[PDB]
Formats: C-alpha cells, sequence, structure tokens
C-alpha cells in the first residue's frame, strides 16, 4: 500500500522514480505518471481510467486486470508488462512505444489506434478473452480483417 494508500496528489506520481512500488487495487483515475519510472510496479486491478503513462517506463510492471480505459501509453516503455485481462478500451499508444515481451492474454484493445507495425507485433502475441468484457483480444486488435 504505497504511502499507506492515498489518494495521491499529481506531484507524488509525476516524473518520479516509483520502481517496485505497490499500487495494486488502488483508485488512480486520471493519475499523472508522465515520465515516471515504474519498473516492476504493481498495478494489479488498479482503476486507471484516463491515467497518463506518457513516456513512463513500465518495464516488468503488473497491469493485470487493470482498468486502463482511455489511458495514455504514448512513448511508454511497456516491455515485459503483464496485461492479462487489462481493459485498454480507447487508450492511446502513439510513437515509439514498445510492448516487446508483454503478456496481452485477454487484454482489450478497442478503439486503440495502432500503426500497422504495432498491430503486427501485438497480433503475433495476441490471444484470449477479457475476463471483464468478453471481447476477444484478437478482434479488438482486428488481427484477421
Amino acid at each position: 500500500a504505497f504511502k499507506g494508500g492515498g489518494p495521491y496528489g499529481q506531484g507524488v506520481t509525476r516524473g518520479q522514480d516509483l520502481s517496485g512500488k505497490d499500487f495494486s487495487g488502488q483508485t488512480l483515475i486520471r493519475q499523472d505518471f508522465k515520465t515516471s519510472i515504474l519498473r516492476q510496479a504493481n498495478f494489479k486491478g488498479a482503476k486507471l481510467l484516463g491515467a497518463s503513462f506518457f513516456d513512463a517506463d513500465l518495464t516488468g510492471a503488473d497491469l493485470s486486470e487493470a482498468d486502463l480505459r482511455g489511458a495514455d501509453f504514448s512513448l511508454a516503455n511497456v516491455t515485459k508488462v503483464n496485461l492479462t485481462n487489462a481493459n485498454l478500451e480507447g487508450a492511446t499508444m502513439m510513437g515509439n512505444t514498445s510492448f516487446k515481451g508483454s503478456n496481452i492474454t485477454g487484454a482489450d484493445f478497442t478503439d486503440v489506434p495502432l500503426r500497422d507495425d504495432q498491430r503486427v507485433y501485438l497480433c503475433k502475441v495476441a490471444d484470449g478473452v477479457n475476463a471483464t468484457t468478453g471481447n476477444a483480444t484478437r478482434d479488438t486488435l482486428l488481427c484477421n480483417l
């Protein structure tokens, strides 16, 4: 329970080194993690609607079962992140974002705009149904049409 729980002021989370910090299950709607370091951070089941991970480093983080609707992952390092059952409906991930090594089993990528190259990679590793939405990960990604 990071700093006993919060809510957290934006100054607490923005441009900070928060590696290995535990935010699991917390309400973090529109929390500003822009350009923070979040390696191995725990966001399992966190509520992160509209949160900013703009140019954050999420390497190895747990975002499994997180509510990430409308969150911004543009320019983020999302390598080796657990996104099992994460809801990314309407999130953004512009530019040089890397998802290399990430587990996206049952992730929901509805209305997430993707470049061809991002869709190609994600579709190589995409499977499952979202425990929450029953959308098929491959369909949200439009892998097969």
